[PDB]
DNA sequence: GACCACGGCCAC
DNA sequence: AACAGTGGCCGTGGTC
């Protein structure tokens, strides 16, 4: 830990490395050091020095296994400190404020991030002797599922480039037709692209009225929001919000995934972050694959350039309902527990509500605005801003809130519980023990407390959601080997796998009972699936 | 070139 | 916009 041994270092040592950017899929290793008893041993060649290890133990573990594997290497991530800070806190979410808080400092040197792993190491799993609960978390779910990212990520996506690149075009003469078409109604041109620009416009040069301001400078916002408010209160608007859906779509996902090929794989190659939301969710960056468009007509065109190799399949599983499940367990509300044992769709039932209309002629559109209106509603939504998504009265929007939770009696209840409980400990948590600290229940402003308490009663519901997709996937990835079978992504509560033709029917039967029984509950959980060339086609 | 805050918006 | 929550990436506008 500063003084110094010939590489290479013995069996179970902790190890440091410098990448030359943050992508593992795309970095030259500049540097590997490993750290064991009081010494530190510095590789004098990096590439060569990783055939020695046996296992990636230590900060960002995962990283240094995805670059092996990118050069043919089997070396699987072990034990990482980030880990246990994670499960302790998930405010730890980085290298950086790791060690400022458990004593050391993330510099540069290979050699320093491997005597500050070791320390790093010692210091959180004695913090975590005694905490059984969380101490399961990482031996069964967390350690074991580093190693199931870091395949997914070396092995990646196929994507159709080709034809993204001849959507750009398309994509960029419905812009020019509609910017031009802004520019003749504000009588003059501008950057349509800057807000402030277009604040002046909608709401100096023409007469609009101003809805709403933003956040930190108090701007007149131009959000779609204020925005489809008037839709019809200028036909500009209208034009406005189709140039930005495209744009959005075209500088966000149709431009820069086609550059994102990498050359050795063919593929494309995201990084799904282990340390970086405090619900116990993952994130996806450097590209984010977890919101690829897919709403609207120009977003599912997108969404098909995601293929599967000449000769394989793509199957997609999504779990139903999942929160309303995972709602219903830790509630026990008994009557909301009925509605899944008998095969009821809120999402399609709150749909109907909405549009007027039979169960039977609800589509997959109504039911995504449903779905959003279900979430929104259940995790605090208020009256006033229902009434204006549902374009409904202020006292129509009311009601359905009431009525909502009156069917479920026990859910304000476990609300209720969870609250106190929270101000009494410190935090809440999830089904398996994984923890948020929520200090702000008892601040004394209240805007600032009731934010801490809309974001400490969601925790519970959605983070144990992602433990249960977690250890689905910890539990499944053994079995698709077997088969011949990949696992490319994880979208929350979705998962897409990549399989050989001849065994995509197996594979997609296998995963969904995996996935359904995970860890019964006191509901069943169902999971759709779905067979395609495309992700679009799988999902359907 | 690198970093940042902000408004805005895609997905779950 | 906002008494829904959880993320990450865009361009703009700005500094060093
Ligand atoms: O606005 C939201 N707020 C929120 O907190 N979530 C959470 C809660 C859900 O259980 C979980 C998985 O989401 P999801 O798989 O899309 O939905 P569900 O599992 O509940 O339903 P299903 O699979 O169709 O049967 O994500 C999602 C949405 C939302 C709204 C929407 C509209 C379109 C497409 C996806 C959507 O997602
Ligand atoms: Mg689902
Ligand atoms: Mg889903
Ligand atoms: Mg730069």
């Amino acid at each position: 830990a500063l003084e110094e041994a010939p590489w290479p270092p013995p069996e179970g040592a902790f190890v440091g490395f410098v990448l030359s950017r943050k992508e593992p899929m795309w970095a030259d290793l500049l540097a590997l050091a490993a750290a064991r008893g009081g010494r530190v041993h510095r590789a004098p060649e990096p590439y060569k020095a990783l055939r020695d290890l046996k296992e990636a133990r230590g900060l960002l573990a995962k990283d240094l296994s995805v670059l092996a594997l990118r050069e043919g290497l089997g070396l699987p991530p072990g034990d990482d400190p980030m880990l246990l800070a994670y499960l302790l806190d998930p405010s730890n979410t980085t290298p950086e404020g790791v060690a400022r808080r458990y004593g050391g400092e993330w510099t540069e040197e290979a050699g320093e991030r491997a005597a500050l792993s070791e320390r790093l190491f010692a210091n959180l799993w004695g913090r975590l002797e005694g905490e059984e609960r969380l101490l399961w978390l990482y031996r069964e779910v967390e350690r074991p599922l580093s190693a199931v990212l870091a395949h997914m990520e070396a092995t990646g996506v196929r994507l159709d480039v080709a034809y993204l690149r001849a959507l750009s075009l398309e994509v960029a003469e419905e812009i020019a037709r509609l910017e031009a078409e802004v520019f003749r109604l504000a009588g003059h041109p501008f950057n349509l692209n800057s807000r402030d620009q277009l604040e002046r416009v909608l709401f100096d040069e023409l007469g609009l009225p101003a809805i709403g301001k933003t956040e930190k400078t108090g701007k007149r916002s131009t959000s779609a929001a204020v925005l489809e408010a008037l839709r019809e209160a200028h036909p500009i608007v209208e034009k406005i919000l189709q140039y930005r859906e495209l744009t959005k779509l075209k500088s966000t996902y149709i431009d820069p995934l086609p550059d994102l090929i990498h050359p050795r794989t063919g593929r494309l190659h995201t990084r799904f972050n282990q340390t970086a939301t405090a619900t116990g969710r993952l994130s996806s960056s450097d590209p984010n694959l977890q919101n690829i468009p897919v709403r609207t007509p120009l977003g599912q065109r997108i969404r098909r350039a995601f293929i599967a190799e000449e000769g394989w399949l793509l199957v997609a599983l999504d779990y139903s309902q999942i929160e309303l499940r995972v709602l219903a367990h830790l509630s026990g509300d008994e009557n909301l527990i009925r509605v899944f044992q008998e095969g009821r769709d809120i999402h399609t039932e709150t749909a109907s509500w909405m549009f007027g209309v039979p169960r039977e002629a609800v589509d997959p559109l109504m039911r995504r605005a449903a779905k959003t209106i279900n979430f929104g509603v259940l995790y605090g939504m208020s009256a006033h801003r229902l009434s204006q998504e549902l374009a409904i009265p202020y006292e129509e929007a009311q009601a359905f809130i009431e009525r909502y939770f009156q069917s479920f009696p026990k859910v304000r209840a476990w609300i209720e519980k969870t609250l106190e409980e929270g101000r009494r400990r410190g935090y809440v948590e999830t089904l398996f023990g994984r923890r948020r600290y929520v200090p702000d229940l008892e601040a004394r402003v209240k805007s600032v407390r009731e934010a801490a308490e809309r974001m400490a009663f969601n925790m519970p519901v959605q983070g144990t959601a992602a433990d249960l997709m977690k250890l689905a996937m910890v539990k499944l990835f053994p079995r698709l080997e077997e088969m011949g079978a990949r696992m490319l992504l994880q979208v929350h509560d979705e998962l897409v796998l990549e399989a050989p033709k001849e065994r995509a029917e197996a594979v997609a039967r296998l995963a969904k009972e995996v996935m359904e029984g995970v860890y019964p509950l006191a509901v069943p959980l169902e999971v759709e699936v779905g067979i395609g060339e495309d992700w679009l086609s799988a999902k359907e």
